[PDB]
């Protein structure tokens, strides 16, 4: 009995749960793929794959045949839409497709592993098409683009329509800021026995010197007012790929590519010498889901260490075992891997805690005279429930007053303000606009912003993302060119699609020849441009510059001063035609 998977921390994990009644094998990663140089793909007989080994596996191919002719060879790798393709893969080259020989499980714990081997199937050949028609749309996407965009402005798309949406939503962010006319106003706080109110006003506003003078002299408030509620705050979800990216990158700062590889390491098992053992489920997932199993171990710590008043395919990212606490798992967790891991328990242990409970006062407080009305609320504490582990501060306290007092003394605080755009994009927001649009799935948010950074379309100064030149024009040609094929709109439209051919709800064929009608039909591979922007840089001669690239790359120029060089990755965004430096 022999256990395949890809990697040598798997095989480990696996083989401390295992031990000698199966021999566990690691591929080294991946053995088949389409041609690394040739297009590989049959447009003539309905986009039909080629597929060779890769150089440097075929000692691990001749294995695989080996064993798989010595006793069963069962297939132990991710249970997501790649790791079924690794599994096809495998089991084509040792004629076993078709066997029930592929394990799976969202995490790999004594308990799953053991009961996972007794039970393989068959490999799910939905998931198979699903992923091999991904592979084929990125790469007439790639091998028709990038020798273009290669030609004109030395650059490529390789991860296809995922990494263009992206840089889209970037440079589309961008330009909302740029057009943004901020609005001066007043901000007019009232405060009383450690309460606030707002000035009541039906849009902001800068209000005159004489007004102000009244309303910085008003020193008694009467309670217009005061409505009193019981209200509820949920416990957050368990996590999923998308939102772990996301709150690790706020409560730890880690960029999402660093959260995924701690989260594999996690996932997969670390060295201890308890043996070779796992932490959390399975890090590619879209579900918050979680199994009766761990429901029920969720409630017994949670019986037990809080009280039971507290007791509230894929799966949710959450703890193996909720037993081992943050605490225990610094004894066998690097730094980063402790924090990950903490940041994953308590998302999960809160999530199965109670709704908090708290006393909400809405109030109003007016002027004698009637003009002026200040509009405040504070929260009364009954129940922390799920806080006591998801540290929560609110707005807290008391609201003694009631409906006709007069409250004295009262300061007023005015402060002038202005308006402000829309944030820009950190690594965590682009990845909850990914998310929001259906752009990217939990395989691909992270490799798509990393891809952005590595290729210089995008650039991050002090967390927040910005599109740079490169990233700017190669998008515009894009847009240009190839309008609703690169929109955000037909690629998530794609990926919604992709998702019913896993289902088995529509057909890898049609989804595949209904894109390459839409892309074959704007494509021209011969499209050569000139590269030539206004923009809002100007020559001390007077003239404004324009926008060029040669083969030193892309530079400024006037019909009268010298000519500036630019850097591909100098912060640009383009607006109705004209480059904005």
């Amino acid at each position: 009995k022999y256990i395949v998977v890809e990697s040598p921390a798997k095989a480990k994990t696996i083989k401390s749960i295992l031990g000698n009644e199966y021999e566990v094998f690691a591929s080294m990663g991946h053995i088949i793929d389409l041609p690394k140089s040739k297009f590989g793909v049959d447009l003539e007989k309905d986009f039909e794959p080629e597929f060779a080994v890769i150089k440097g596996k075929e000692k691990v191919v001749e294995k695989l045949k080996d064993l798989a002719k010595k006793g069963e060879l069962l297939i132990a790798s991710d249970m997501d839409r790649e790791g079924e393709a690794i599994a096809w893969h495998i089991a084509r080259v040792t004629n076993t497709l078709g066997r029930k020989n592929r394990i799976v499980f969202s995490e790999i714990t004594p308990r799953v592993i053991r009961e996972a081997v007794k039970n393989p199937r068959e490999i799910d050949m939905k998931k198979v098409r699903a992923q091999l028609a991904r592979r084929i749309l990125d790469r007439i996407v790639g091998y028709s683009l990038s020798p273009v965009l290669w030609r004109n402005f030395k650059s490529n798309l390789s991860a296809g329509r995922v990494q263009s949406a992206t840089l889209k939503l970037v440079c589309d962010r961008e330009r909302e800021i740029l057009r943004f006319v901020p609005k001066k106003y007043h901000r007019i706080t009232v405060n009383f026995d450690g309460l606030t109110a707002e000035i009541d006003v039906k849009e902001k506003k800068f209000f005159d010197a004489e007004t102000l003078k009244e309303i910085q002299s008003i020193d008694e408030l009467v309670v217009e007012e005061k409505k009193v509620s019981v209200k509820k705050f949920a416990p957050p979800e368990p996590f999923k790929t998308s939102t772990l990216q996301q709150e690790a990158y706020s409560k730890l700062g880690f960029s999402v590519s660093k959260t995924m590889m701690i989260a594999q390491q996690l996932y997969e098992g670390v060295e201890t010498k308890d043996g070779h053992i796992a932490f959390i489920t399975y890090m590619r997932t879209d579900s918050t889901r979680v199994s009766d199993y761990a429901k029920e171990e969720a409630r017994n710590l949670i019986t037990e260490v809080f009280g039971e008043e507290y007791v509230g395919a894929h799966e949710a990212i959450r703890p193996t075992n909720v037993f081992m606490t943050p605490e225990e798992a610094g004894k066998y967790l690097n730094s980063d891997q402790k924090k990950l891991y903490e940041l994953i328990w308590k998302r999960f242990l809160a999530s199965q805690m109670k709704p908090s409970q708290y006393e909400e006062t809405r109030f109003v407080l007016r002027t004698k005279d009637g003009k002026y009305r200040f509009k405040g609320t504070v929260l009364k504490k009954i129940f922390d429930g799920y806080e006591k582990v998801w540290k929560t501060e609110r707005n807290t306290g008391e609201f003694p007053f009631e409906e006709g007092e007069s409250v004295k003394p009262v300061v007023v605080k005015i402060e002038e303000q202005e308006t402000k755009p829309k944030p820009r994009y950190t690594e965590g927001s682009l990845v909850k606009e990914m998310e929001r649009l259906g752009i990217g799935r939990p395989s691909t948010y992270a490799s798509t912003i990393k891809l952005l950074l590595n290729r210089g379309y995008i650039k991050k100064i002090r967390g927040y993302l910005y599109p740079t030149i490169v990233g700017s024009v190669v998008m515009d040609y894009l847009e240009k060119k190839y309008s609703d094929v690169v929109s955000v709109s037909f690629t998530a439209e794609m990926e919604k699609d992709l998702d019913e051919v896993e289902q088995g709800k529509k057909t890898d064929k049609i989804v595949l020849r209904e894109f390459y009608e839409s892309f074959s039909s704007v494509f021209d591979r011969n499209d050569r441009i000139v590269v030539d922007f206004p923009t809002n840089q100007k020559c001390s001669c007077g003239k404004e510059m324009r926008l060029s690239f040669g083969k030193y790359g892309f530079y400024l120029k006037c019909e009268c001063g010298k000519t500036r060089s630019v850097k591909n990755d100098e912060i640009a965004v383009i607006d109705d035609g004209k480059i904005f430096l």
